[PDB]
C-alpha cells in the first residue's frame, strides 16, 4: 500500500462541540475533503512518537455514510503512522461499547461515527465524535486544538489503494511504502467485550431465571433500528433467554427506518401503545447510539428519567458490581428532579448538582467521587465506562425486578411512600426571538436577587410557596478547574419545589426556552395523582413570574416530557 500526500484547502466551520462535529450528511459527501480534513486533524492531535504503538477504536450507530467514512479513517490513520485500528464488526460498535473497549485494551482513544438521536439517511445527519484514552469524550482543550488545526490545515496524508473488509472477524495486516512495521486492522465482534463487561457487573443467572423461568417477566425492548439492536438480540435473547419476539426494531438500518431514534413518549409511540394493552410487564426504548433510555412499566406506566436514577439508587446493592465496589457518590444535572437527593440524603453518601452534559459526570467519576448518575433527558450511567449506557439501565432495572419480585408500578409507589414524590415535567418552548427572551431572563434575575424576593410568599390552591433561594446557577468543577457560569435561572421554594428556566439560544436560528418544574409532595394521599394537575399551580406561577405569554407571546409548549 502506497502513502500519498493530498494538498487540501481548509474549512471555516469545523468546530467540534462536546458531542463531536455534527453536520448533515450533505455537507460530508458534497464539500470536497470535509471528512478527510476533520479525520486528518483528529489523527494529528496524536503525537508522532506515540503513533506506531497507538491503537484507535472505530465504530458507530450504523446510519447512512458510516461505512464510507470508516474506510476514510482507516486510509488516513494508516498513512499517518497509526499502528493499529480495532473496528467493530461491520463498523458497528455502540457508544457505551466503544468506551468499554478503549478502557479494556488501553487504546489511545476512539473515533465514534454517530449523530445521536438526530436522524440519518441521505437527508439526515452525520457526526464524528472523538473519545480519548479514559474512554470518555475529548475535553475542550482537545476539541479546540482539533478546531485550530482543521482551520489552518494545508495538506493531509492518505493510503488511497487500501480497503479493509468489515464483515470478516480477525486480524488484517498491510504493508505501507518503506515503513518497517505493518499496519494492523482488527475486526472484533460488536457485542463480545461489552457483554463480557456486563457479565461481571450483573448477576446473569438471576436475570436468566427472571426472563426464562416459570414466573417469566414478559418484556418488550425497542432498539429503534439503531446500534443497540445486535446487543439486545445477543445479550437479552440468546444469552438471557428472553423470547425472540421480545426484541423489537433490532436490525441496524441506515435511515433508522425513516424515523428519529429518540427515546421519548412522542417518538417511541409504537412501544407506548403496545405497552398499554397489559400483556407485557416491562418495556424500554433506546436511542441511535445506545446511551439514553426510556423505562416503561405495565399498561404504559411511564417511569420518568428523574425517578428512575433515584429508584436504581434506592436499591443499588441488588447489583453485584455495587456490592463489591461500594457507592462512592451520586449525581444529577441541575434541571433533573430532587428525587435522587431524597435518596442520597437518607445516607452518608455525597450528592453533586452539576450543569448539563457528561463532562461534569466524567470528571467526578475519574476522581473516584461518583458511582451512579442521571439526567432528566433520558440518561443514566455509572462508573463502569465513561459515557452513558442505555442497556446498562435496563439490566439494572431487571436486576431490581428480580430481587424485589414486585411490578414496576409497585416499586415506584413504595419509593414515593418512603421518599415522598417529586412531581416533574418539562416544557420545551422551541426557538423564540432573542430580545424578549433575554429581557425575561434579566428581569427575572433582577427580581430574583431582591432583599424582599427571598422569604416571600408566592401562592395558589392547597399550599404556600415561600421563595427560599433564587439564582442563576453556576458551577465550579472540582477536577479540571473550569467555572460554568449562568447555566440556568432557578426559583427554589421552602417545601422543596423548584422552577428552572433554561435558554438554549442559537446565533444561527434563534433561542429555545426550556421550562422545568420539580414539585415536592410528601403527603400520603396526594402522592399517587396526576402530574399535570399537581404541577399546574407551579406552572402558572412560572408563567405569571416570567411573563412568557407577554415578552415572547407563546401560549403552549412545543413538547412536554
Amino acid at each position: 500500500v502506497k502513502i500519498v500526500t493530498v494538498k487540501t484547502k481548509a474549512y471555516p466551520d469545523q468546530k467540534p462541540g462536546t458531542s463531536g462535529l455534527r453536520k448533515r450528511v450533505k455537507v460530508f459527501q458534497s464539500s470536497t475533503n470535509y471528512a478527510e480534513n476533520f479525520i486528518q486533524s483528529i489523527i494529528s492531535t496524536v503525537e508522532p512518537a506515540q503513533r506506531q504503538e497507538a491503537t484507535l477504536v472505530v465504530g458507530g450507530d450504523g446510519r447512512f455514510y458510516m461505512k464510507e467514512a470508516i474506510q476514510l479513517i482507516v486510509r488516513i490513520a494508516a498513512a499517518n503512522g497509526i499502528g493499529r485500528l480495532v473496528i467493530g464488526q461491520n463498523g458497528i460498535l455502540s457508544t457505551p461499547a466503544v468506551s468499554c473497549i478503549i478502557r479494556k485494551i488501553k487504546a489511545i482513544g476512539g473515533i465514534i461515527l454517530t449523530a445521536s438521536h438526530n436522524p440519518g439517511g441521505p437527508n439526515g445527519d452525520f457526526g464524528i465524535k472523538f473519545n480519548i484514552s479514559n474512554g470518555g469524550p475529548a475535553p475542550e482543550a482537545i476539541t479546540d486544538k482539533i478546531f485550530q488545526i482543521s482551520k489552518t490545515i494545508e495538506e493531509y496524508a492518505i493510503c488511497p489503494d487500501l480497503k479493509v473488509d468489515l464483515g470478516v472477524l480477525g486480524k488484517q495486516q498491510f504493508d505501507l511504502e518503506n515503513k518497517f512495521k505493518p499496519f494492523t486492522v482488527e475486526i472484533v465482534d460488536s457485542v463480545e467485550a461489552y457483554a463480557t463487561m456486563l457479565r461481571n457487573i450483573f448477576d446473569f443467572n438471576a436475570l436468566k431465571e427472571l426472563l426464562s423461568g416459570p414466573n417469566r417477566l414478559k418484556i418488550r425492548i425497542d432498539a429503534m433500528h439503531g446500534v443497540v439492536g445486535p446487543y439486545v438480540k445477543k445479550i437479552l435473547c440468546e444469552e438471557l433467554g428472553a423470547p425472540a419476539n421480545s426484541a423489537v426494531n433490532c436490525v441496524p438500518l441506515e435511515d433508522f427506518g425513516g424515523h428519529h431514534p429518540d427515546p421519548n413518549l412522542t417518538y417511541a409511540a409504537d412501544l407506548v401503545e403496545t405497552m398499554k394493552s397489559g400483556e407485557h410487564d416491562f418495556g424500554a426504548a433506546f436511542d441511535g447510539d445506545g446511551d439514553r433510555n426510556m423505562i416503561l412499566g405495565k399498561h404504559g406506566f411511564f417511569v420518568n428519567p428523574s425517578d428512575s436514577v433515584a429508584v436504581i439508587a434506592a436499591n443499588i446493592f441488588s447489583i453485584p458490581y455495587f456490592q463489591q465496589t461500594g457507592v462512592r457518590g451520586f449525581a444529577r444535572s441541575m434541571p433533573t428532579s430532587g428525587a435522587l437527593d431524597r435518596v442520597a440524603n437518607a445516607t452518608k453518601i455525597a450528592l453533586y448538582e452539576t450543569p448539563t452534559g457528561w463532562k461534569f459526570f466524567g470528571n467526578l467519576m475519574d476522581a473516584s467521587k461518583l458511582s451512579l448518575c442521571g439526567e432528566e433527558s433520558f440518561g443514566t450511567g455509572s462508573d463502569h465506562i465513561r459515557e452513558k449506557d442505555g442497556l446498562w439501565a435496563v439490566l439494572a432495572w431487571l436486576s431490581i425486578l428480580a430481587t424485589r419480585k414486585q411490578s414496576v408500578e409497585d416499586i415506584l409507589k413504595d419509593h414515593w411512600h418512603k421518599f415522598g414524590r417529586n412531581f416533574f415535567t418539562r416544557y420545551d418552548y422551541e426557538e423564540v426571538e432573542a430580545e424578549g427572551a433575554t429581557k425575561m431572563m434579566k428581569d427575572l434575575e433582577a427580581l430574583m436577587f431582591d432583599r424582599s424576593f427571598v422569604g416571600k410568599q408566592f401562592s395558589a390552591n392547597d399550599k404556600v410557596y415561600t421563595v427560599e433561594k433564587a439564582d442563576n446557577f453556576e458551577y465550579h468543577d472540582p477536577v479540571d478547574g473550569s467555572v460554568s457560569k449562568n447555566q440556568g435561572l432557578r426559583l427554589i421554594f421552602a417545601d422543596g419545589s423548584r422552577i428552572i428556566f433554561r435558554l438554549s439560544g442559537t446565533g444561527s436560528a434563534g433561542a429555545t426556552i426550556r421550562l422545568y418544574i420539580d414539585s415536592y409532595e410528601k403527603d400520603n394521599a396526594k402522592i399517587n395523582q396526576d402530574p399535570q394537575v399537581m404541577l399546574a399551580p407551579l406552572i402558572s406561577i412560572a408563567l405569571k413570574v416570567s411573563q412568557l405569554q407577554e415578552r415572547t407571546g407563546r401560549t403552549a409548549p412545543t413538547v412536554i416530557t
